């Protein structure tokens, strides 16, 4: 019977900003076909995956990948053979399960993903549904609610934006392509303002920019003002604001505090959980905003114990490194009742089968899981895809700019030159843990 | 190459009690033989990971388990196929990594345990040694002493003891084929002076009586006066005493208080963080408690930080429910130095490849790993290999008067009488949380 996937294997070439990469190919006896691949980064110390370079100084800094692809090739294969290409989930387990490191770094999580999202693609020109629905059947007509940081700051930046970032949440536009134009085009209004201003103009790496104001407080007023001038009001009259007020970023562990002199000049303010919270209240009245992300550390779980009767009906709080997309401080999360939304990483999970399984263990409780990004994206779509397998919530894709952030915005209404009339999906009224 | 898992099979049982619960079998190619079946029994608020109940009426009641092997009998074996029967490690992190829910309910942590133990058996049924010699290699020598269920207490009787059970070591006795009947001949003593006082000599599901001491007097200290009567001496040279607590179900989470009523009748008392060690401070002086065991609630972090420094260097703090054996929990624990002994139970911790990581890592962290009982247990003998396999000095065995626990040394002394000379021994200093 065709329906076998026979041979499997991967690729030894680099990534976009071109440092090396680990890069996987399906097949079948039916001959139809698949490529995946995954995010690039990771941290230490924290429950992520594991990156793995032979360190043989001969090129690129001694960064390439062959430790993991001359382990992971034939490794693979030997688990895979006798299945299906809609043996997805089976496939997903067994080469996390062949890897057999609590860790993930024989094959790297990464390598494991890349086959996962390879299966993902393949059985389409044989059963004719793509991707999403492939996965979870007829339901997953819904482009999700989507979000993008255009203004950059914090780990990875010149500006004095201690933020790790300024962020929209195009969220009051009933149709995705009315997210996708209230303000993403204004970023070119923001670009002759910067030239007027004298400013640089030069791309972060999501896309946006790392603009040079004088202070972080300007960008405060900008926004707010152009949607004013571009003849629409800052409420659910097109558009809402998020931000990463980055708890994790400030925090200095010794002092157990949140000091801004991580990022700004002599005169710098100095926060315990408390004043950062006797602070951080007041801004769903000052200007509006609907989101932060996250809004407080990694290690300050007490923070987290401050927040609920304080901020917690007030604003979306958006757990990304704060949960490092990870189920086990998701499921601790949850328990202890810390954060009310999280931010969901493809290569800080490991397969498809894991990603999806943490979105759906956090709708059947209610915890706003945005399926999202990390800085180094690939030459794929699929990370943003999977906010269509469900219907969920929220998506977070990248600035929209570059090529292998286009790679995902193009899919997210490609589909809709198929479906037409056939996509809806939810507004403002899209975050399930907040308005009731 | 006849090497090979060709199949596995779950199969429907029931347990102790007169309800169901999960069992394995593996075949082979060479005809060899792996079993596997779990302890049973589980606790709450604080995690567990999951055992499988259903709405049926045809296998016993609904707390029924013909369910779990109604519909798993298809899952857990193909993420072996073609494998080598031996690798436990790419073996039960690939069952683990077949499940992969963080609360490990897809398979349920009964069947990846059941499973464990099968390939367990089925790993030494391919390496031809005495298995409990491959658990620690050749070397399973450093021969550990006995702590038990002496004296009842917690959810099993009447009687007015709050303490979850009382506890001694047998001290005095020079090798263990004495040392365990030394801490022994104590219970047929006992037994016959509750025949004497009219008291009753039928065992709860913890294989000890249901007798009605009044807290901590002659209930344990007929076990101060027999060790004098007997011709043993008044202390190491003997006997040496302990206590275990229902800390976690005795403190009010209303009144931030430990409150005997619950365990206690009306002679009960009213304390918090602080006078619980106010009290217990005056009593090691004045019964020669060399253990104390679960003392302190798990949310009352100071308890820890009291009875782990107000007493605990004449003192071993055994953690039990505060740690629930969780890698996690431990970890904090470790990290805050909350306790000087972990009590492990298998079933806590999911699997024996996890069990072994979980007591490895305790011994890296200074603590004596002391693992022990459910509450209904079933006759495969893998769990009493995790004596032979551990080499430490102390196990949390169990009363030496129900099926259960006697079934252990139906393997312990069989092995013992196939080599004699082997043993390196310790009786009393059996400890790494004191003579520092």
């Amino acid at each position: 019977h065709m329906s076998i996937i026979t041979d499997v294997y991967a690729r030894e070439v680099l990534d976009s900003r071109g440092n090396p990469t680990l890069e996987v190919e399906v097949y079948t006896e039916s001959g139809a076909f698949g490529r995946g691949m995954v995010p690039s980064g990771a941290s230490t110390g924290e429950h992520e995956a594991v990156e793995l370079r032979d360190g043989d100084k001969s090129r690129y800094l001694g960064l390439g990948t062959q430790k993991a692809v001359d382990n992971v090739n034939n490794i693979i294969a030997e688990a895979i053979i006798g299945y299906d290409v809609r043996d997805q989930q089976a496939i997903d387990r067994a080469m996390i399960a062949l890897d057999g490191t609590p860790n993930k770094g024989k094959l790297g999580a990464n390598a494991i993903l890349g086959v996962s999202i390879a299966v993902a693609r393949a059985a389409a020109d044989y059963l004719e549904v793509p991707l999403y629905t492939y996965l979870g059947g007829f339901n997953t007509k819904v482009l999700p609610t989507p979000m993008m940081n255009i203004i950059n700051g914090g780990s990875h930046s010149d500006a004095p934006i201690a933020f790790q970032e300024f962020m929209i949440m195009p969220v009051g536009a009933p149709t995705f392509k009315e997210g996708l134009r209230w303000g993403a085009e204004v970023f070119h209004a923001l670009k002759k303002i910067l030239k007027e201003r004298g400013l640089v103009t030069a791309v972060g790496d999501e896309g946006g920019f790392a603009p040079k104001f004088e202070g972080t407080e300007d960008g405060v007023e900008t926004i707010l003002k152009a949607i004013e001038a571009a003849g629409y009001e800052a409420g659910e009259n097109g558009i809402m604001i998020g931000f990463d007020c980055a708890s994790s970023e400030f925090y200095d562990k010794e002092r157990k505090v949140y000091d801004y002199t991580k990022f700004e000049g002599e005169g710098a303010a100095v926060r315990t959980s408390a004043e950062q919270v006797d602070y951080l209240e007041e801004l769903v009245n000052k200007y509006p905003i609907i989101t932060i992300e996250d809004g407080m550390d990694e290690n300050d779980w007490d923070g987290w114990k401050v927040l609920t009767e304080r901020l917690g009906k007030r604003v979306q709080l958006v757990g990304d490194d704060f949960f490092v997309t990870n189920t086990e401080y998701l499921a601790r999360g949850i328990k202890e009742n810390a954060a009310n939304s999280i931010l969901i990483k493809v290569n800080q999970i490991g397969t498809l089968t894991e990603t999806f399984e943490a979105i759906e263990m956090a709708k059947e409780a209610g915890y706003t899981a945005v399926v999202s990004h990390r800085s180094g994206e690939t030459e794929d779509s699929t990370i943003a895809d999977i906010a269509v397998a469900t219907n969920a919530g929220q998506i977070k894709t990248g600035s929209l700019s570059r090529t292998d952030r286009i790679a995902k915005y193009n899919q997210l209404l490609r589909i809709e030159d198929q479906l037409g009339e056939v996509a809806q999906y939810k507004g403002i009224k899209s975050f399930y843990n907040l308005k009731k």
